[PDB]
């Protein structure tokens, strides 16, 4: 496996649709698909499937937020394939408050110029979605002999928003809808690949998470004219006082928890950061009192083998070790996971794309293998999963795609599922 | 210790709140899809109570309410969790002879017991908790982790398929593992469900199949063609009603050839139909050319759900059928790992309180759904027990004494289990 020169039939007819494969991510890449409003971008995709006669389904929570499942289906007796990639992409109409440049046309656009593709919603994540989209085109149309079936998943809600607070439900929700929905409700396969920008290096670990939220207190507010001064700042009784000095301790902390808790595994090397997301404190329309509470958001990433309550346990101590009175409250937690029972898949994957990019895969790095990916509930599922694709990764940060790559990738796919597909489960 | 004998004897002055806690709770409407007053009761409860309750949930009127009674620290961290939602909806009309009984749908104390299957499943043993843990706060009890007050919404096993998708039919994709993984964490979990005071560490998983069996042409009556075989018909149901029959066959089989012992008890996946349907009543002058049932297809927790899926397929292939068998549901059971110092915790109260060793439960009781696959999913050790028959055996009443004894034994489980190191 795998096939003969079934392979080179299919090389050939992907070779002749490099035009529907920008065309693809073009048009996908620039609708306008914030995680939040992804809608759009699956009708896209729904319709797409529809047109090539992949009978696609939309699987989603919300009649706006869904995922659309599709399948070439195949003869009998094959392991099936899942190809894997997200609707939503990262800045919404105007993230002004993370970042100072929420506005330029390669943060909300995409376009096909030279022989590249450019666009953030490219990278991130329509353009390894056009790349097995279009593999699938052409396995179903060279006639392509499967025994297995592929299964074609695009998933809402991929990126690591999440509801906390005051922010509940439809329009903050992300993971929980996306692809751990779509599997648990029918797109189920033996094998799972997930296309992301990894230039062409496959990983098989990511981490989990545990977003806490953090809130010191103090105390007693008083109407400004009255504040206590001078005062030693962890004795303040502005909460956002303390919390000055509480973060820089937690800075501390995460310095070295990245090291402490780094780990290498079969499918990556895990190192587990840490990042303080948000702050929050009174309120801005109300501000001659000073707050007698102040709160912080930790994004704390997990090895696969860290229990997250060894974590709220480690912050905990910190505050304590300076004698901060606060309450640290988890408000996520997902696990991360190294596939077990890769090998088919890997050796597969790593076979398609000696042929195809000519070269031994090369390992990806840590950040690679130490953060979010689909593959984690795949692997929860029991489907074995990896990451793979064309592209420097978007949080690297890349803004274009080689339309060369992407052709490249498309190949990789075809020829991973036909051997893939044609080993017996 | 002596915190043990002073809570035992806050409990048993409570059996008043317990009474009408569980039966204010029974007596409120809460199928799934419609859990949210239950909800608001379970809220305000834990706010008056002290229990800073949060509501955590997908949807503003079905959600999980999670609570905590704060422990000292430096000590392990104990969930007690039971859903909110009830099995029969007043419209049931579909599935049961008389789903208006009242047993179905009122909860009321009498005698010696407590009436309602809401309050089997599961209102009865969410009372028993949330006394637990009122008895353990009132009492003063030393604790050095917290006790996590968790319930949820949709556990029940309801799913959204074809037309039917979104809020209402959404349940456990909405409940527990949501409610977890929004911070509802623990060391250890126990679920508290009807199980007659037998603990079970393992459940099933699950996958649901569509079997939509294709036949036809289509004809208006006046025309159907007959005499002609059953697998043979042009009326899709005629077909179905022949691979029914095998698939019954099938079934029978299935459950023998999948069980299977493990620590936690011993499985045994059954399989129903639940559901058929082909053409619509209101338009029957020609006979269809497709007919769909829906399976519900228990797996232990080493069965891959393609394997159950190709087995179907085959019985399919082997009646000579054309059909789609197509999964819309497929969940993992889990055994738990790491369980011992829960087993511990409870079989030492449970020996106190119930004055004898706890037996291995019922295959059906470890066989099904409960909010312990998630917990285990999570890496929380979780295991179910609690007062009273099964609903789904299925169990009517509960004895308010055992449901005492419920109450006690959470209490000292968590006493225990609460003051030993992470
Ligand atoms: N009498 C009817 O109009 C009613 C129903 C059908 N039909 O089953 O398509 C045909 C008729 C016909 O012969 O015209
Ligand atoms: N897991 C359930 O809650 C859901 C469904 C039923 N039931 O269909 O009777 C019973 C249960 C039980 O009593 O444990
Ligand atoms: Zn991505
Ligand atoms: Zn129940």
């Amino acid at each position: 496996m795998a096939g003969s020169n079934d392979v080179a039939k299919v090389m050939k007819t992907l070779d002749g649709m490099r035009e529907g494969l920008i065309q693809t991510a073009v048009e996908l890449g620039s609708i306008e698909a914030p995680t939040g409003r992804e809608g759009a971008a699956g009708d896209y995709v729904y319709e797409w499937m529809a047109r090539n006669g992949f009978g696609p389904e939309r699987v989603g929570v919300f009649d706006d937020r869904f995922n659309v499942v599709g399948r070439l289906r195949g003869t009998g007796g094959g392991a099936s394939l899942s190809f894997n990639s997200h609707l939503d992409t990262i800045m919404a109409r105007e993230d002004t408050a993370r970042f100072a440049d929420a506005n330029d046309r390669i943060y909300h656009e995409a376009w096909h110029e030279e022989g590249r593709i450019y666009g953030y919603s490219v990278v991130n994540c329509k353009g390894p979605m056009a790349c097995w989209l279009i593999a699938a085109k052409a396995l179903k149309e060279a006639g392509a002999a499967l025994k297995g079936d592929v299964v074609l998943t695009a998933v809402c809600g991929e990126i690591d928003c999440e509801p906390v607070d005051e922010f509940q439900g439809h329009d903050y929700l992300a993971e929980d809808i996306g692809a751990r929905y779509a599997i648990s409700h029918g797109a189920i396969s033996d094998y799972a690949l997930v296309a992301e920008a990894t230039n062409f290096k496959p990983a098989w670990v990511e981490a989990g998470k545990v977003f806490l939220k953090v809130t010191v207190f103090a105390g007693p507010s008083r109407y400004t004219p009255y504040v206590p001064r001078p005062v030693a700042a962890l004795d303040s009784p502005n909460a956002i006082v303390r919390m000055a000095k509480l973060v820089e301790a937690l800075e501390e902390w995460a310095d070295n928890y990245e090291k402490r808790y780094t780990r290498e595994y079969g499918g990556g090397t895990v190192v587990p950061k840490v990042a303080i997301g948000a702050i929050r404190g009174g309120v801005p329309y109300k501000i001659y009192a000073f707050p007698e509470l102040c709160s912080i958001y930790m994004d704390i990433r997990l090895n696969p083998d860290t229990n997250p309550l060894v974590v709220q346990r480690e912050v905990e101590a910190v505050v304590s070790k300076l004698g901060l009175k606060a309450e640290v409250k988890p408000f996520l937690f997902r696990r991360g996971y190294e596939a077990q029972g890769i090998e088919p898949l890997q050796n597969a994957l790593e076979v398609a794309h000696r042929e195809v990019v000519g070269r031994p895969t090369e390992r990806p790095g840590s950040p690679e293998c130490s953060m979010w990916r689909d593959t984690n509930p795949y692997n929860e599922l029991g489907i074995p999963s990896l990451t793979y694709g064309c592209g420097g990764g978007a949080g690297g940060g890349n803004t274009y795609f080689l339309v060369d790559d992407m052709l490249k990738a498309a190949k990789v796919y075809a020829m991973t599922a036909m051997d893939l597909c044609n080993r017996t489960p």
